[PDB]
């Protein structure tokens, strides 16, 4: 079983390559996860490109199987189900009065390392818009992450609303609409009407040169009794 990886601290490293309005550019990421506490703690690195985004827009798309799942919803897990093969991770997300990402991923063991690879490719974003004029502040507030079975798709449907805080005191929102897949042919865990309640904190490292994000977050499964 899939959870059984999942015991101790895991080893992250996460790797994207991104193409906004054309902007390329490419992120790496190393940390850990401790799913029994519900924890991450990442760095990521800005390693070719200049950064044409908010580091905190791409929170999102740079690992739920680390989230927490109480006992009596351990039979909710798909994310850890589908471990070592691994899951495909698909989303658009609709920025309000803005462009769009579209993120492919496949999420999966190698070895004892559990890597994130990810294509994100940006469109229809405006130049002197919240997102490339680099106008949200660098923080994150914490939302539920609502997971439903795909009975027919073999996998789950995830929706949420991410409110980015704009540097004049508004909101930029960030609609997700999300699917997760097995790569492989084994069973997985369909769940039952959930949530993921996600609190993440950003930070910079005072030593680091280089554009870069640290993230602590803490996940934990809700909404079943």
């Amino acid at each position: 079983k899939g959870e059984e990886l999942f015991t101790g601290v895991v080893p992250i490293l996460v790797e994207l390559d991104g193409d906004v309005n054309g902007h390329k550019f490419s992120v790496s990421g190393e940390g850990e996860g401790d799913a029994t506490y519900g924890k991450l703690t990442l760095k990521f690195i800005l390693t070719t490109g200049k950064l044409p985004v908010p580091w905190p827009t791409l929170v999102t798309t740079l690992v739920q199987c680390f989230s927490r799942y109480p006992d009596h919803m351990k039979q909710h897990d798909f994310f850890k189900s589908a471990m070592p093969e691994g899951y495909v991770q698909e989303r658009t997300i609709f920025f309000k009065d803005d462009g769009n990402y579209k993120t492919r991923a496949e999420v999966k063991f190698e070895g004892d390392t559990l890597v994130n690879r990810i294509e994100l490719k940006g469109i229809d974003f405006k130049e002197d818009g919240n997102i490339l004029g680099h106008k949200l502040e660098y923080n994150y507030n914490c939302h539920n992450v609502y997971i439903m079975a795909d009975k027919q798709k073999n996998g789950i449907k995830v929706n949420f609303k991410i409110r980015h805080n704009i540097e004049d005191g508004s909101v930029q929102l960030a609609d997700h609409y999300q699917q997760n897949t097995p790569i492989g042919d084994g069973p997985v865990l369909l769940p039952d009407n959930h949530y993921l309640s996600t609190q993440s904190a950003l930070s910079k490292d005072p030593n680091e040169k280089r554009d870069h994000m640290v993230l602590l977050e803490f996940v934990t499964a809700a909404g079943i009794t």
